[PDB]
């Protein structure tokens, strides 16, 4: 199968990819992400998003949540659809944004460490 990738940790928030091609279009590579706050307290209003190179095509679905709950009691899963036609490496930016402590928290991010089952 394909290895599950930790795609960013820092901050004490720390997002995993998981990874399954799909059974509709062998074209088509859906990521869960998971993302987990090892913090004392909850990371509010979350959104997570992504963009990736011009000859791929992505769909994002609805989060699980809003909220990344402290001490790492749960988690927000969302899914991803990459369409690589052209089998090129897959590689993504993510920008992710939420509430910690009262602040605004924004990081934008590469992945570059996609294992090549995910895109092979």
């Amino acid at each position: 199968m394909i290895p599950s990738i930790t795609a960013y940790s820092k901050n004490g928030l720390k997002i995993e990819f998981t990874f399954e091609r799909s059974n509709t279009n062998p074209s088509v590579t859906v990521i869960t992400i998971q993302a987990s706050n090892s913090t004392e307290l909850d990371m509010t209003d979350f959104v997570f998003q992504a963009a990736v190179p011009k000859t791929f095509q992505l769909q994002l679905l609805s989060p699980s949540s809003s909220v990344v709950p402290a001490f790492n009691t749960g988690t927000i899963t969302q899914v991803i659809k990459v369409l690589n036609p052209q089998k090129q490496q897959l590689r993504m930016r993510i920008k992710l944004t939420y509430n910690h402590k009262g602040s605004a928290m924004q990081d934008l991010a590469e992945v570059n460490n996609f294992p090549p089952q995910s895109w092979q």
